[PDB]
Parts: structure tokens; C-alpha cells; sequence
């Protein structure tokens, strides 16, 4: 997250970290079972580690669970990006608390200027590279998909919605994928892509969530 804050030890109880010997992408925590993250975060042998704050140091709120079985949607084009979502079954169901809570799926899907919380512990800078232990978090507004097609011409579909400031200086960045975008209390968004991070007419580029809820719900009550 490029141009955030640090959020606070566990003020986004719903966040996850996906590990595979390292921190490699986020999540978000759906209920006790089960975890929605980005398809291109996909990879075999994931551990999901609940509760954190930083990533480095066991603070005594962690809850490290392995995965029991990964779902890529059917469609997914990982050359497109399109449909970038994957579903995160548990091996032992999470225990919920204030420190780890599940975010609600959203009834509709959000307006544009509408205004949403992204967080994560990926690359904090724009030209650089700083990854930060702590996480961090970044409020920014849905954009137009006006803003959003001109700024990526040919490559924004309906599955998927920008967010951020076209000035640049604030965006997620690598390490912030498959994490959560929440407005008003919903799962709107997954952090799917972009150009850089924080680049000027370059917002990051979001799988808009409210098009896959009757997917997410019947692949979850069939596995
Ligand atoms: N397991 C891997 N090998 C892997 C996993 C995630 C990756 N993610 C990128 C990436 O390259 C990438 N993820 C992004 C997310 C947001 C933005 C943004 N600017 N908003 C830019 C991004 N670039 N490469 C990745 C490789
Ligand atoms: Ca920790
Ligand atoms: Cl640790
Ligand atoms: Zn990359
Ligand atoms: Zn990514
Ligand atoms: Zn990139």
C-alpha cells in the first residue's frame, strides 16, 4: 500500500495473510471455514494466518490454519485478469473473536464515490521497494469506469471496478493482492492489478465482488 497509514493492530479483524514459507498475498475471511482471495495468488501449499498485525512477530493474536482445497473460478484468464477471484477452504474452521471476524458479502454493488478501506502488507513505495511488517491500510473512492476504461483502454471488463486517486500517490501494490476493498461494512473488492503502484492516471484495478455472490455461496454450501 503506497501513501497509507498503519492501521492499528487488528483494526480489520477480517484480514488475512496467505503464507507459503513468506507473506505472498491477502485475503479476507468470509466466515469461520472459508477465505476469498485473488486467483492469480494462487498456489499449492498455503497457509493462512489469521490475526496478524506484523507479519514477522507472533504478538500472541494469531490463529496459522493450512488450506484444505483451493477453488480458481471456472473462468478466471490469468492473461486478462478477468474473474480474478479464488475461494480458501480450512482444514479446522477459525475461532471468531475480536481480533478475527468475517466481513459480509455485499446485496448490490457499490456507487461510485462511494469510499472504501484497501489494506495489506505489500510494497509501500512507488519507485522502490519497502515491505512493511505492520499493516497497512488506505481509504480511497470508487471511480467512474469512465476514468476507469480511459485510464486502461480495452481491459476493463464488468467484472472488475478502479479505485483510488488518478494523481497518483495513493494505490495497493504488489503484496496487497487478493486483499480486501470494504464499503459501507461490505466485501466489495479484491486488489487484482494495475499499472505500477501510485502512478499518475493509473488507479489500481479491483474484481468487483457483487457479481460473484451467488458463485461464492454455492461453491462454499457444496465444498
Ligand atoms: N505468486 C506470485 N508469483 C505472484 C503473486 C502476486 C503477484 N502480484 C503481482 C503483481 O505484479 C501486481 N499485483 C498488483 C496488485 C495491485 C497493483 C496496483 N497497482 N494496484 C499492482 C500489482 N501488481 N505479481 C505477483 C506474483
Ligand atoms: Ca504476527
Ligand atoms: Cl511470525
Ligand atoms: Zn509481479
Ligand atoms: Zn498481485
Ligand atoms: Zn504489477
Amino acid at each position: 500500500i503506497v501513501g497509507g497509514y498503519t492501521c492499528g493492530a487488528n483494526t480489520v479483524p477480517y484480514q488475512v495473510s496467505l503464507n507459503s514459507g513468506y507473506h505472498f498475498c491477502g485475503g479476507s475471511l468470509i466466515n469461520s471455514q472459508w477465505v476469498v482471495s485473488a486467483a492469480h495468488c494462487y498456489k499449492s501449499g498455503i497457509q493462512v494466518r489469521l490475526g496478524e498485525d506484523n507479519i514477522n512477530v507472533v504478538e500472541g493474536n494469531e490463529q496459522f490454519i493450512s488450506a484444505s482445497k483451493s477453488i480458481v473460478h471456472p473462468s478466471y484468464n490469468s492473461n486478462t485478469l478477468n474473474n480474478d477471484i479464488m475461494l480458501i477452504k480450512l482444514k479446522s474452521a477459525a475461532s471468531l473473536n475480536s481480533r478475527v471476524a468475517s466481513i459480509s458479502l455485499p446485496t448490490s454493488c457499490a456507487s461510485a464515490g462511494t469510499q472504501c478501506l484497501i489494506s495489506g502488507w505489500g510494497n509501500t513505495k512507488s519507485s522502490g521497494t519497502s515491505y512493511p511488517d505492520v499493516l497497512k491500510c488506505l481509504k480511497a473512492p470508487i471511480l467512474s469506469d469512465s476514468s476507469c476504461k480511459s485510464a486502461y483502454p480495452g481491459q476493463i471488463t464488468s467484472n472488475m471496478f478502479c479505485a483510488g486517486y488518478l494523481e497518483g500517490g495513493k494505490d495497493s501494490c504488489q503484496g496487497d493482492s487478493g486483499g480486501p476493498v470494504v464499503c459501507s461494512g461490505k466485501l466489495q473488492g479484491i486488489v487484482s492489478w494495475g499499472s505500477g503502484c501510485a502512478q499518475k492516471n493509473k488507479p489500481g484495478v479491483y474484481t468487483k465482488v457483487c457479481n460473484y455472490v451467488s458463485w461464492i455461496k454455492q461453491t462454499i454450501a457444496s465444498n
